[PDB]
């Protein structure tokens, strides 16, 4: 995340780190079983670490549970990130709390201007590099279709949105991946992709949750 802020210690319960010997992924808590991130995320061998604050300090508030299953999206095109979107089975339930809980799926798609709280532990720098230990968050604004298509012409799919600052100097970033855009506690986007990271007139892209409902709650219903 960059120009965003500290968090806070588990303020953000719903916010998972998959790790593989190391961070790389972020995702969303969406029930004690299942956690859903990008499909460009996909890799074998995930532990989801949930509970996180600082991702290399032991706190007293982590749950690290392996996962058992990954199904990227039926549809998901690695080439153009349509349909970027995957769900992980944890090999046993977590147990929610406070500080470990799942966040809401929507029930109808968000509109341009909405509010909405982006969060990860990806770079904070827009040149350059820097990986925070604790969780970053920002918050940022759906931006239209029209503005996200003309920013990015040939390359927004209607299961795409744009969300950020055509300013620049605050956007997602590499290590943000997978994880949540949640706009009136529901997960409104998946942090996919963008040119950079806080470039002007090249925001933040983000799978849009929403047209995903169905195939989340069948996919958990027979999973
Ligand atoms: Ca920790």
């Amino acid at each position: 995340i960059v120009g965003g802020y500290t968090c806070g210690a588990n303020t953000v319960p719903y916010q998972v780190s998959l790790n593989s010997g190391y961070h790389f992924c972020g995702g969303s808590l969406i029930n004690s079983q299942w956690v859903v991130s990008a499909a460009h995320c996909y890799k074998s061998g995930i532990q989801v670490r949930l509970g996180e604050d600082n991702i290399n300090v032991v706190e007293g508030n982590e749950q690290f549970i392996s996962a058992s299953k990954s199904i990227v999206h039926p549809s998901y095109n690695s080439n153009t990130l349509n349909n970027d979107i995957m769900l992980i089975k944890l090999k046993s339930a977590a147990s929610l709390n406070s500080r470990v809980a799942s966040i809401s799926l929507p029930t109808s798609c968000a509109s341009a201007g909405t509010q909405c709280l982006i969060s990860g532990w990806g770079n904070t720098k827009s040149s350059g590099t820097s990986y925070p230990d604790v969780l970053k968050c920002l918050k940022a604004p759906i931006l239209s279709d029209s503005s996200c298509k003309s920013a990015y012409p040939g390359q927004i799919t209607s299961n795409m949105f744009c969300a950020g600052y055509l300013e620049g100097g605050k956007d997602s970033c590499q290590g943000d991946s997978g994880g949540p855009v949640v706009c009136s506690g529901k997960l409104q986007g998946i942090v996919s992709w963008g040119s950079g990271c806080a470039q002007k007139n090249k925001p933040g892209v983000y799978t849009k949750v929403c047209n995903y409902v169905s195939w989340i709650k069948q996919t958990i219903a027979s999973n």
